[PDB]
């Protein structure tokens, strides 16, 4: 936790302890919609969350994670650009201090108010720790949030945040259905990238949905009441916990749709 999103330890400093920060396959990136190629060989995504088992929600000092039982194939992502089966381990968000920033990926330089990451690991590697050491180890499904009407399926998340205000706090979070966080369309862009927080490993197939979900101002305002700090420490609101776009370098972004 020496790294963060503060005035002295933010993304521009990370390279000093994680030199891969200046690597060839870093995330997020700007998605230039005119340069992205429609790839008719890409398949529809298969999101199979009917048997998902959420367990717990944790403030880890950089975001909050809703954690799942990933001890068997009960919530998996397949298809799309992927070979094999990827198990859902957690989701979290990145968001801003105001609605005009917060997303990690951008679309023709447009920033959204927030971005949801549903993180999955390739079961061929047996565990998450092994998966992050492989170029096809993870699949992260990214979903933009814009501010408008409330997202009904987000409210259960919103309402527990008071109970995990500070770093290291957790709470039971069973029976949550992550299907309630999806947009209508599963059209997507995809490219090879990285984890966007340390250790920044280049192990991710990114799948970024084109259609944002709408959340209310009141919902995102509650994200912004969380704290980066621990209990009793000087209050530092958990806002602007997003990494900016990184150089695309020698990478092709592909679109699943015309
Ligand atoms: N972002 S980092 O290289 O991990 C980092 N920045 C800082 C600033 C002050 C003290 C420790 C660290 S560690
Ligand atoms: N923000 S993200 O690329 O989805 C992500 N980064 C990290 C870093 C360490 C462990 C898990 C994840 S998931
Ligand atoms: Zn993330």
């Amino acid at each position: 936790h020496h790294w963060g999103y503060g005035k002295h330890n933010g993304p521009e400093h990370w390279h000093k302890d994680f030199p891969i920060a200046k690597g060839e396959r870093q995330s997020p990136v700007d998605i230039d919609t005119h340069t992205a190629k429609y790839d008719p060989s890409l398949k529809p995504l298969s999101v199979s969350y009917d048997q998902a088992t959420s367990l717990r929600i944790l403030n880890n000092g950089h975001a909050f994670n809703v954690e799942f039982d990933d001890s068997q194939d009960k919530a998996v992502l397949k298809g799309g650009p992927l070979d094999g089966t990827y198990r859902l381990i957690q989701f979290h968000f990145h968001w801003g201090s105001l609605d005009g920033q917060g997303s990690e990926h951008t679309v023709d330089k447009k920033k959204y108010a927030a971005e949801l990451h549903l993180v999955h690991w390739n079961t061929k590697y047996g565990d998450f720790g092994k998966a992050v050491q492989q170029p096809d180890g993870l699949a992260v499904l990214g979903i933009f949030l814009k501010v408008g009407s409330a997202k009904p399926g987000l409210q259960k998340v919103v309402d527990v945040l008071d109970s995990i205000k500070t770093k290291g706090k957790s709470a039971d979070f069973t029976n949550f259905d992550p299907r309630g966080l999806l947009p209508e369309s599963l059209d997507y862009w995809t490219y090879p990238g990285s984890l966007s927080t340390p250790p920044l490993l280049e192990c991710v197939t990114w799948i970024v949905l084109k259609e944002p979900i709408s959340v209310s101002s009141e919902q995102v305002l509650k994200f912004r009441k969380l704290n980066f700090n621990g209990e009793g420490e000087p209050e530092e609101l958990m806002v602007d916990n997003w990494r900016p776009a990184q150089p695309l370098k020698n990478r092709q972004i592909k679109a699943s749709f015309k």
